[PDB]
Protein backbone atom coordinates (compact mmCIF):
# COMPACT_ATOMS: atom_id res chain seq x y z
CA UNK A 1 0.00 0.00 0.00
CA UNK A 2 0.91 3.68 -0.33
CA UNK A 3 2.97 5.64 2.17
CA UNK A 4 4.49 9.12 2.38
CA UNK A 5 8.08 9.44 1.20
CA UNK A 6 10.80 11.32 3.04
CA UNK A 7 11.63 11.47 6.74
CA UNK A 8 8.23 10.11 7.96
CA UNK A 9 6.29 7.14 6.56
CA UNK A 10 2.48 7.41 6.89
CA UNK A 11 -0.17 5.31 5.20
CA UNK A 12 -2.00 7.01 2.35
CA UNK A 13 -5.63 6.19 1.52
CA UNK A 14 -5.35 2.89 3.47
CA UNK A 15 -4.35 1.70 6.94
CA UNK A 16 -4.04 4.49 9.52
CA UNK A 17 -5.03 7.23 6.98
CA UNK A 18 -8.79 6.80 7.43
CA UNK A 19 -8.63 7.20 11.21
CA UNK A 20 -6.47 10.35 11.10
CA UNK A 21 -5.05 11.58 7.75
CA UNK A 22 -3.60 14.77 9.17
CA UNK A 23 -0.07 13.53 9.89
CA UNK A 24 0.12 12.08 6.31
CA UNK A 25 -1.09 15.42 4.87
CA UNK A 26 1.59 17.25 6.85
CA UNK A 27 4.33 14.92 5.53
CA UNK A 28 3.00 15.49 1.99
CA UNK A 29 3.04 19.26 2.43
CA UNK A 30 6.58 19.26 3.89
CA UNK A 31 8.28 16.76 1.63
CA UNK A 32 5.97 15.70 -1.29
CA UNK A 33 3.48 18.54 -2.07
CA UNK A 34 2.67 17.37 -5.60
CA UNK A 35 2.22 13.65 -5.17
CA UNK A 36 1.29 10.99 -7.75
CA UNK A 37 -0.77 8.31 -5.98
CA UNK A 38 -0.69 4.83 -7.58
CA UNK A 39 -4.26 4.00 -6.64
CA UNK A 40 -6.07 0.78 -7.74
CA UNK A 41 -8.30 2.42 -10.42
CA UNK A 42 -5.37 4.44 -11.82
CA UNK A 43 -2.95 7.17 -10.73
CA UNK A 44 -4.24 10.39 -9.23
CA UNK A 45 -2.14 13.39 -8.24
CA UNK A 46 -2.59 15.24 -4.98
CA UNK A 47 -1.74 18.91 -4.27
CA UNK A 48 -1.47 19.70 -0.54
CA UNK A 49 0.15 23.17 -0.12
CA UNK A 50 -2.28 26.06 0.42
CA UNK A 51 -0.73 28.41 -2.20
CA UNK A 52 -0.76 25.63 -4.82
CA UNK A 53 -4.30 24.51 -4.00
CA UNK A 54 -5.89 27.98 -3.97
CA UNK A 55 -4.24 29.00 -7.27
CA UNK A 56 -5.03 25.61 -8.93
CA UNK A 57 -8.74 26.37 -8.39
CA UNK A 58 -8.49 29.31 -10.87
CA UNK A 59 -6.07 27.61 -13.30
CA UNK A 60 -8.06 26.64 -16.39
CA UNK A 61 -5.38 24.02 -17.37
CA UNK A 62 -6.93 22.08 -14.49
CA UNK A 63 -10.22 21.34 -16.23
CA UNK A 64 -13.40 19.44 -15.24
CA UNK A 65 -13.65 17.94 -18.75
CA UNK A 66 -12.87 14.25 -18.34
CA UNK A 67 -12.07 13.96 -22.10
CA UNK A 68 -8.65 15.41 -21.34
CA UNK A 69 -7.63 11.86 -20.20
CA UNK A 70 -8.09 10.76 -23.85
CA UNK A 71 -5.76 11.37 -26.76
CA UNK A 72 -7.33 13.92 -29.18
CA UNK A 73 -8.02 10.88 -31.50
CA UNK A 74 -10.70 9.77 -29.09
CA UNK A 75 -12.45 12.89 -27.78
CA UNK A 76 -14.71 13.78 -30.73
CA UNK A 77 -17.41 11.22 -30.14
CA UNK A 78 -17.39 11.37 -26.36
CA UNK A 79 -19.87 13.25 -24.12
CA UNK A 80 -18.50 16.14 -22.07
CA UNK A 81 -19.68 14.54 -18.86
CA UNK A 82 -20.80 11.15 -17.41
CA UNK A 83 -23.93 13.01 -16.23
CA UNK A 84 -24.51 16.68 -17.21
CA UNK A 85 -23.89 18.27 -13.73
CA UNK A 86 -22.25 21.71 -13.65
CA UNK A 87 -19.55 20.54 -11.20
CA UNK A 88 -18.29 18.30 -14.09
CA UNK A 89 -18.15 21.17 -16.65
CA UNK A 90 -15.99 24.09 -17.71
CA UNK A 91 -17.28 27.41 -19.17
CA UNK A 92 -19.44 28.25 -21.03
CA UNK A 93 -21.86 25.50 -19.99
CA UNK A 94 -20.74 25.75 -16.33
CA UNK A 95 -21.27 29.53 -16.44
CA UNK A 96 -24.83 29.19 -17.78
CA UNK A 97 -26.00 26.49 -15.39
CA UNK A 98 -24.40 28.13 -12.28
CA UNK A 99 -25.83 31.54 -13.11
CA UNK A 100 -29.25 29.90 -13.48
CA UNK A 101 -29.35 27.89 -10.23
CA UNK A 102 -27.52 30.66 -8.31
CA UNK A 103 -30.70 32.78 -8.66
CA UNK A 104 -32.42 30.37 -6.21
CA UNK A 105 -29.64 30.48 -3.59
CA UNK A 106 -29.65 34.29 -2.98
CA UNK A 107 -28.61 35.58 0.47
CA UNK A 108 -32.21 36.53 1.39
CA UNK A 109 -33.58 33.05 0.51
CA UNK A 110 -31.24 30.86 2.52
CA UNK A 111 -31.56 32.93 5.69
CA UNK A 112 -35.34 32.73 5.71
CA UNK A 113 -34.74 29.00 6.13
CA UNK A 114 -33.37 29.58 9.66
CA UNK A 115 -36.72 29.28 11.49
CA UNK A 116 -37.48 25.92 9.82
CA UNK A 117 -33.92 24.52 10.18
CA UNK A 118 -34.15 25.40 13.88
CA UNK A 119 -37.54 23.58 14.27
CA UNK A 120 -36.03 20.50 12.61
CA UNK A 121 -32.96 20.55 14.89
CA UNK A 122 -35.10 21.27 17.99
CA UNK A 123 -37.49 18.43 17.08
CA UNK A 124 -34.62 15.98 16.64
CA UNK A 125 -33.08 17.03 19.99
CA UNK A 126 -36.44 16.62 21.80
CA UNK A 127 -36.62 13.08 20.36
CA UNK A 128 -33.21 11.92 21.66
CA UNK A 129 -32.93 9.76 24.82
CA UNK A 130 -31.17 10.89 28.01
CA UNK A 131 -28.83 7.88 28.35
CA UNK A 132 -29.52 4.91 26.02
CA UNK A 133 -27.23 4.53 22.95
CA UNK A 134 -27.32 7.26 20.31
CA UNK A 135 -25.44 7.25 17.03
CA UNK A 136 -25.20 11.03 16.63
CA UNK A 137 -24.45 10.62 12.90
CA UNK A 138 -27.58 8.69 11.79
CA UNK A 139 -29.86 10.32 14.42
CA UNK A 140 -28.88 14.00 14.22
CA UNK A 141 -25.96 15.02 11.98
CA UNK A 142 -27.32 13.14 8.95
CA UNK A 143 -31.02 14.05 9.55
CA UNK A 144 -30.76 17.85 9.52
CA UNK A 145 -29.17 18.40 6.07
CA UNK A 146 -31.24 15.57 4.54
CA UNK A 147 -34.60 16.99 5.79
CA UNK A 148 -33.52 20.47 4.67
CA UNK A 149 -32.52 19.32 1.17
CA UNK A 150 -35.74 17.25 0.80
CA UNK A 151 -37.79 20.29 1.77
CA UNK A 152 -35.80 22.72 -0.42
CA UNK A 153 -36.03 20.47 -3.51
CA UNK A 154 -39.44 18.84 -2.90
CA UNK A 155 -38.29 15.22 -2.42
CA UNK A 156 -40.91 12.78 -1.08
CA UNK A 157 -40.14 11.75 2.54
CA UNK A 158 -41.23 8.17 1.81
CA UNK A 159 -38.43 7.77 -0.76
CA UNK A 160 -35.62 8.97 1.53
CA UNK A 161 -34.24 5.48 2.28
CA UNK A 162 -33.94 4.68 -1.42
CA UNK A 163 -32.07 7.83 -2.54
CA UNK A 164 -29.88 8.20 0.57
CA UNK A 165 -28.50 4.72 -0.16
CA UNK A 166 -27.73 5.66 -3.79
CA UNK A 167 -26.12 8.92 -2.74
CA UNK A 168 -23.71 7.27 -0.23
CA UNK A 169 -22.36 4.71 -2.71
CA UNK A 170 -21.35 7.57 -5.01
CA UNK A 171 -19.07 9.30 -2.50
CA UNK A 172 -17.18 6.46 -0.83
CA UNK A 173 -14.78 3.72 -2.02
CA UNK A 174 -17.52 1.67 -3.76
CA UNK A 175 -16.56 -0.22 -6.98
CA UNK A 176 -17.04 1.76 -10.21
CA UNK A 177 -19.80 -0.66 -11.31
CA UNK A 178 -21.68 -0.04 -8.02
CA UNK A 179 -21.44 3.70 -8.55
CA UNK A 180 -22.67 3.40 -12.15
CA UNK A 181 -25.73 1.40 -10.89
CA UNK A 182 -26.45 3.93 -8.09
CA UNK A 183 -26.23 6.87 -10.57
CA UNK A 184 -28.59 4.95 -12.91
CA UNK A 185 -31.18 4.39 -10.17
CA UNK A 186 -30.87 8.03 -9.07
CA UNK A 187 -31.26 9.33 -12.61
CA UNK A 188 -34.40 7.17 -13.14
CA UNK A 189 -35.96 8.08 -9.79
CA UNK A 190 -35.48 11.81 -10.34
CA UNK A 191 -36.61 11.65 -14.01
CA UNK A 192 -39.82 9.85 -12.90
CA UNK A 193 -40.24 12.34 -10.03
CA UNK A 194 -39.95 15.31 -12.43
CA UNK A 195 -42.58 13.73 -14.75
CA UNK A 196 -44.99 13.63 -11.77
CA UNK A 197 -44.13 17.22 -10.79
CA UNK A 198 -45.12 18.46 -14.27
CA UNK A 199 -48.67 17.13 -13.57
CA UNK A 200 -48.64 18.37 -9.96
CA UNK A 201 -46.16 21.21 -9.29
CA UNK A 202 -45.21 22.50 -5.88
CA UNK A 203 -43.48 25.61 -4.68
CA UNK A 204 -40.09 23.98 -4.08
CA UNK A 205 -36.97 24.15 -6.26
CA UNK A 206 -37.34 21.17 -8.63
CA UNK A 207 -40.78 22.44 -9.81
CA UNK A 208 -39.36 25.92 -10.27
CA UNK A 209 -36.45 24.60 -12.33
CA UNK A 210 -38.74 22.24 -14.33
CA UNK A 211 -40.77 25.34 -15.25
CA UNK A 212 -37.60 27.19 -16.34
CA UNK A 213 -36.62 24.18 -18.46
CA UNK A 214 -40.12 23.94 -20.00
CA UNK A 215 -40.09 27.63 -20.94
CA UNK A 216 -36.52 27.74 -22.25
CA UNK A 217 -34.80 24.42 -22.96
CA UNK A 218 -31.56 26.06 -24.16
CA UNK A 219 -31.22 27.67 -20.73
CA UNK A 220 -31.89 24.29 -19.03
CA UNK A 221 -32.32 21.00 -20.86
CA UNK A 222 -34.33 18.14 -19.40
CA UNK A 223 -31.17 16.07 -18.89
CA UNK A 224 -29.35 19.06 -17.30
CA UNK A 225 -32.36 19.47 -15.01
CA UNK A 226 -32.13 15.81 -13.80
CA UNK A 227 -28.35 16.13 -13.33
CA UNK A 228 -28.86 19.35 -11.34
CA UNK A 229 -31.35 17.59 -9.07
CA UNK A 230 -28.95 14.69 -8.60
CA UNK A 231 -26.07 17.01 -7.73
CA UNK A 232 -28.11 19.03 -5.22
CA UNK A 233 -29.44 15.85 -3.64
CA UNK A 234 -25.96 14.28 -3.19
CA UNK A 235 -24.57 17.58 -1.81
CA UNK A 236 -27.52 17.61 0.61
CA UNK A 237 -26.71 14.05 1.87
CA UNK A 238 -22.89 13.94 1.98
CA UNK A 239 -21.33 17.28 3.01
CA UNK A 240 -22.94 19.22 5.86
CA UNK A 241 -23.45 15.98 7.74
CA UNK A 242 -19.68 15.90 8.22
CA UNK A 243 -19.36 19.52 9.23
CA UNK A 244 -21.79 18.61 12.05
CA UNK A 245 -19.99 15.34 12.90
CA UNK A 246 -16.45 16.75 12.65
CA UNK A 247 -17.39 19.98 14.46
CA UNK A 248 -19.20 18.14 17.26
CA UNK A 249 -16.19 15.78 17.59
CA UNK A 250 -13.74 18.73 17.70
CA UNK A 251 -15.67 20.21 20.69
CA UNK A 252 -15.94 16.78 22.38
CA UNK A 253 -12.16 16.34 22.13
CA UNK A 254 -11.25 19.95 23.03
CA UNK A 255 -12.77 20.89 26.46
CA UNK A 256 -11.18 24.33 26.39
CA UNK A 257 -12.94 25.26 23.13
CA UNK A 258 -16.23 23.71 24.23
CA UNK A 259 -16.03 25.85 27.40
CA UNK A 260 -15.46 29.06 25.37
CA UNK A 261 -18.51 28.23 23.26
CA UNK A 262 -20.59 27.41 26.38
CA UNK A 263 -19.58 30.83 27.81
CA UNK A 264 -20.24 32.72 24.56
CA UNK A 265 -22.74 30.82 22.36
CA UNK A 266 -22.36 33.66 19.83
CA UNK A 267 -18.90 32.21 18.99
CA UNK A 268 -20.77 29.52 16.99
CA UNK A 269 -20.36 31.11 13.50
CA UNK A 270 -16.63 31.71 14.11
CA UNK A 271 -16.51 28.15 15.47
CA UNK A 272 -18.10 26.71 12.31
CA UNK A 273 -15.45 28.49 10.10
CA UNK A 274 -12.83 26.91 12.37
CA UNK A 275 -14.36 23.39 12.13
CA UNK A 276 -14.43 23.72 8.34
CA UNK A 277 -10.67 24.58 8.38
CA UNK A 278 -9.55 22.17 11.16
CA UNK A 279 -11.18 18.94 9.87
CA UNK A 280 -12.51 19.79 6.39
CA UNK A 281 -15.62 17.66 5.50
CA UNK A 282 -14.64 17.61 1.82
CA UNK A 283 -11.10 16.34 2.26
CA UNK A 284 -10.15 16.38 -1.44
CA UNK A 285 -12.04 18.35 -4.12
CA UNK A 286 -13.55 16.17 -6.89
CA UNK A 287 -11.08 15.47 -9.66
CA UNK A 288 -9.72 17.91 -12.26
CA UNK A 289 -7.91 16.87 -15.44
CA UNK A 290 -4.77 18.46 -16.86
CA UNK A 291 -5.58 19.91 -20.30
CA UNK A 292 -1.85 20.64 -20.66
CA UNK A 293 1.26 20.15 -18.52
CA UNK A 294 1.12 22.16 -15.29
CA UNK A 295 3.90 22.97 -12.81
CA UNK A 296 3.39 23.48 -9.06
CA UNK A 297 6.13 23.45 -6.40
CA UNK A 298 8.79 22.51 -9.00
CA UNK A 299 6.86 19.41 -10.11
CA UNK A 300 5.27 19.05 -13.56
CA UNK A 301 2.07 17.02 -13.90
CA UNK A 302 1.72 15.94 -17.57
CA UNK A 303 -1.38 16.57 -19.67
CA UNK A 304 -4.10 13.89 -19.40
CA UNK A 305 -3.75 13.31 -15.63
CA UNK A 306 -6.31 13.26 -12.80
CA UNK A 307 -5.71 15.74 -9.98
CA UNK A 308 -7.19 16.12 -6.49
CA UNK A 309 -6.88 19.44 -4.64
CA UNK A 310 -6.11 18.55 -1.03
CA UNK A 311 -8.46 20.78 0.94
CA UNK A 312 -8.06 19.19 4.44
CA UNK A 313 -4.29 19.33 3.86
CA UNK A 314 -4.08 22.94 2.61
CA UNK A 315 -6.31 24.18 5.45
CA UNK A 316 -3.68 23.06 7.96
CA UNK A 317 -0.73 24.62 6.03
CA UNK A 318 1.41 26.61 8.52
CA UNK A 319 2.59 28.85 5.66
CA UNK A 320 -1.02 30.07 5.50
CA UNK A 321 -2.41 29.62 9.08
CA UNK A 322 -0.20 30.07 12.15
CA UNK A 323 -0.39 27.10 14.52
CA UNK A 324 -2.66 25.22 12.03
CA UNK A 325 -2.98 22.16 14.24
CA UNK A 326 -4.51 24.19 17.11
CA UNK A 327 -8.32 24.32 17.30
CA UNK A 328 -9.15 27.94 18.01
CA UNK A 329 -12.84 28.87 17.57
CA UNK A 330 -11.96 32.54 18.23
CA UNK A 331 -9.82 33.01 15.03
CA UNK A 332 -11.05 35.81 12.79
CA UNK A 333 -11.47 33.58 9.76
CA UNK A 334 -10.42 34.48 6.20
CA UNK A 335 -9.41 32.53 3.09
CA UNK A 336 -9.83 28.79 3.46
CA UNK A 337 -10.41 26.30 0.67
CA UNK A 338 -12.97 24.06 2.44
CA UNK A 339 -15.75 25.39 0.10
CA UNK A 340 -13.41 25.50 -2.91
CA UNK A 341 -12.46 28.68 -4.75
CA UNK A 342 -13.26 30.43 -8.02
CA UNK A 343 -16.06 29.48 -10.41
CA UNK A 344 -17.10 26.21 -8.74
CA UNK A 345 -17.04 27.75 -5.23
CA UNK A 346 -19.67 25.94 -3.13
CA UNK A 347 -23.18 26.91 -4.20
CA UNK A 348 -24.45 25.76 -0.81
CA UNK A 349 -21.86 27.63 1.35
CA UNK A 350 -24.42 29.88 3.10
CA UNK A 351 -26.83 26.98 3.56
CA UNK A 352 -24.09 24.66 5.00
CA UNK A 353 -22.87 27.38 7.38
CA UNK A 354 -26.48 27.98 8.57
CA UNK A 355 -27.23 24.27 8.98
CA UNK A 356 -23.87 23.88 10.83
CA UNK A 357 -24.30 26.72 13.37
CA UNK A 358 -27.95 25.73 14.03
CA UNK A 359 -27.21 21.97 14.41
CA UNK A 360 -24.03 22.35 16.52
CA UNK A 361 -25.18 25.44 18.50
CA UNK A 362 -28.60 24.01 19.51
CA UNK A 363 -27.08 20.61 20.26
CA UNK A 364 -24.58 21.94 22.85
CA UNK A 365 -27.19 24.41 24.20
CA UNK A 366 -29.77 21.60 24.69
CA UNK A 367 -27.38 18.88 25.91
CA UNK A 368 -24.47 20.57 27.68
CA UNK A 369 -23.33 17.18 29.13
CA UNK A 370 -23.05 15.47 25.70
CA UNK A 371 -20.16 13.00 25.60
CA UNK A 372 -18.69 10.24 23.48
CA UNK A 373 -19.81 6.69 24.49
CA UNK A 374 -16.62 5.14 23.08
CA UNK A 375 -12.91 5.95 23.19
CA UNK A 376 -11.65 8.27 20.42
CA UNK A 377 -9.67 5.37 18.95
CA UNK A 378 -12.82 3.25 18.44
CA UNK A 379 -14.49 5.72 16.03
CA UNK A 380 -14.84 4.29 12.54
CA UNK A 381 -14.44 6.60 9.52
CA UNK A 382 -15.78 6.18 6.02
CA UNK A 383 -13.33 5.22 3.28
CA UNK A 384 -13.65 8.01 0.75
CA UNK A 385 -11.34 10.13 -1.41
CA UNK A 386 -14.00 12.88 -1.14
CA UNK A 387 -15.16 13.11 2.45
CA UNK A 388 -13.70 13.08 5.91
CA UNK A 389 -16.71 11.65 7.71
CA UNK A 390 -17.60 9.45 10.65
CA UNK A 391 -19.41 6.25 9.91
CA UNK A 392 -21.14 6.37 13.34
CA UNK A 393 -20.67 8.44 16.48
CA UNK A 394 -21.66 6.68 19.76
CA UNK A 395 -22.69 9.31 22.30
CA UNK A 396 -24.50 9.72 25.61
CA UNK A 397 -26.71 12.79 25.41
CA UNK A 398 -27.13 13.55 29.09
CA UNK A 399 -30.06 15.59 30.45
CA UNK A 400 -31.78 18.49 28.65
CA UNK A 401 -30.77 21.95 29.85
CA UNK A 402 -33.23 23.87 32.07
C1 LIG B 1 -19.95 21.80 4.91
C2 LIG B 1 -20.65 21.44 3.83
C3 LIG B 1 -20.12 21.59 2.38
C4 LIG B 1 -18.84 21.53 1.94
C5 LIG B 1 -17.55 21.37 2.81
C6 LIG B 1 -18.85 21.68 0.50
C7 LIG B 1 -17.74 21.68 -0.35
C8 LIG B 1 -17.70 22.01 -1.70
C9 LIG B 1 -16.51 22.18 -2.52
C10 LIG B 1 -15.04 22.05 -2.03
C11 LIG B 1 -16.91 22.51 -3.77
C12 LIG B 1 -16.01 22.80 -4.98
C13 LIG B 1 -15.59 21.47 -5.58
C14 LIG B 1 -14.59 21.71 -6.69
O1 LIG B 1 -14.29 22.88 -7.06
O2 LIG B 1 -14.12 20.70 -7.24
C15 LIG B 1 -18.37 22.53 -3.80
C16 LIG B 1 -19.18 22.79 -4.90
C17 LIG B 1 -20.56 22.65 -4.93
N1 LIG B 1 -21.40 22.52 -3.82
FE1 LIG B 1 -20.79 22.46 -1.78
N2 LIG B 1 -20.18 21.77 0.10
C18 LIG B 1 -20.99 21.73 1.23
C19 LIG B 1 -22.38 21.83 1.27
C20 LIG B 1 -23.21 21.98 0.18
C21 LIG B 1 -24.66 22.09 0.18
C22 LIG B 1 -25.58 22.08 1.44
C23 LIG B 1 -25.07 22.22 -1.09
C24 LIG B 1 -26.55 22.36 -1.52
C25 LIG B 1 -26.90 23.30 -2.41
C26 LIG B 1 -23.88 22.22 -1.95
C27 LIG B 1 -23.84 22.30 -3.35
C28 LIG B 1 -22.75 22.43 -4.19
C29 LIG B 1 -22.84 22.54 -5.62
C30 LIG B 1 -24.12 22.49 -6.52
C31 LIG B 1 -21.40 22.70 -6.10
C32 LIG B 1 -20.95 22.84 -7.56
C33 LIG B 1 -20.81 24.36 -7.79
C34 LIG B 1 -20.34 24.65 -9.21
O3 LIG B 1 -19.86 23.71 -9.88
O4 LIG B 1 -20.47 25.81 -9.68
N3 LIG B 1 -22.78 22.08 -1.12
N4 LIG B 1 -18.81 22.25 -2.52
C1 LIG C 1 -20.48 6.45 -11.78
C2 LIG C 1 -19.63 7.29 -12.35
C3 LIG C 1 -19.32 7.16 -13.84
C4 LIG C 1 -17.93 7.72 -14.20
C5 LIG C 1 -17.65 9.06 -13.51
O1 LIG C 1 -16.40 9.63 -13.94
C6 LIG C 1 -17.62 8.86 -12.00
C7 LIG C 1 -19.00 8.37 -11.59
C8 LIG C 1 -19.64 8.96 -10.57
C9 LIG C 1 -19.06 10.07 -9.81
C10 LIG C 1 -19.59 11.29 -10.06
C11 LIG C 1 -20.73 11.43 -11.03
C12 LIG C 1 -21.93 11.91 -10.22
C13 LIG C 1 -21.62 13.09 -9.28
C14 LIG C 1 -20.35 12.93 -8.44
C15 LIG C 1 -20.59 11.84 -7.38
C16 LIG C 1 -19.82 14.21 -7.79
C17 LIG C 1 -20.47 14.56 -6.45
C18 LIG C 1 -21.85 15.18 -6.65
C19 LIG C 1 -19.56 15.43 -5.57
C20 LIG C 1 -20.28 16.19 -4.46
C21 LIG C 1 -19.84 17.65 -4.55
C22 LIG C 1 -19.60 18.24 -3.17
C23 LIG C 1 -18.18 18.78 -3.04
C24 LIG C 1 -20.65 19.32 -2.98
C25 LIG C 1 -18.29 14.01 -7.72
C26 LIG C 1 -17.93 12.79 -8.60
C27 LIG C 1 -19.22 12.59 -9.40
CA1 LIG D 1 -36.52 8.89 20.42
CA1 LIG E 1 -46.36 27.51 -7.83
CA1 LIG F 1 2.93 32.92 4.39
Amino acid sequence: ALTTTGTEQHDLFSGTFWQNPHPAYAALRAEDPVRKLALPDGPVWLLTRYADVREAFVDPRLSKDWRHRLPEDQRADMPATPTPMMILMDPPDHTRLRKLVGRSFTVRRMNELEPRITEIADGLLAGLPTDGPVDLMREYAFQIPVQVICELLGLPAEDRDDFSAWSSVLVDDSPADDKNAAMGKLHGYLSDLLERKRTEPDDALLSSLLAVSDMDGDRLSQEELVAMAMLLLIAGHETTVNLIGNGVLALLTHPDQRKLLAEDPSLISSAVEEFLRFDSPVSQAPIRFTAEDVTYSGVTIPAGEMVMLGLAAANRDADWMPEPDRLDITRDASGGVFFGHGIHFCLGAQLARLEGRVAIGRLFADRPELALAVGLDELVYRRSTLVRGLSRMPVTMGPRSA
